């Protein structure tokens, strides 16, 4: 698709790669399971759960992941695979994550919402 804005300022946005298996979206408090691939805006991959083969699990809306993931995954339907542009103020801000993410990074993510409970 073309870019779909998620945040009010439209700077957090996604393109749907694969439409979901249903129209269901996860409520806050859901323990969601996702597969993801993270890249810098150069296209350089820094992390992927597919390399490990284990989905990543977090509780939606708790603020225990970056804001762009809480907002972005809330926008997803069950089974959806989408591509997100996540500005630094929706990610790690001015922080570096040593060995992973340079300071002040826009992050790109492919995220597949596998399931939740």
């Amino acid at each position: 698709t073309d870019w779909i804005p998620i945040s009010q300022d439209q700077r957090l946005k996604k393109k749907i790669i694969t439409a979901g298996s249903s129209d269901e979206q996860p409520p806050i408090g859901s323990k969601v399971s996702v597969h993801y691939t993270g890249t810098l805006t150069s296209g350089k991959k820094f992390d992927s759960s597919l390399d490990r083969g284990q989905p990543f699990v977090f509780t939606l809306g708790k603020g225990e992941v970056i804001r762009g993931w809480d907002l972005g995954v809330k926008s997803m339907k069950k089974g959806e695979k989408s591509y997100f542009e996540i500005p630094s103020d929706y990610a790690y801000g001015n922080n570096a994550i040593p060995g992973l993410i340079p300071a002040n990074s826009t992050l790109m993510f492919e995220i597949e919402l596998l399931s939740w409970k």
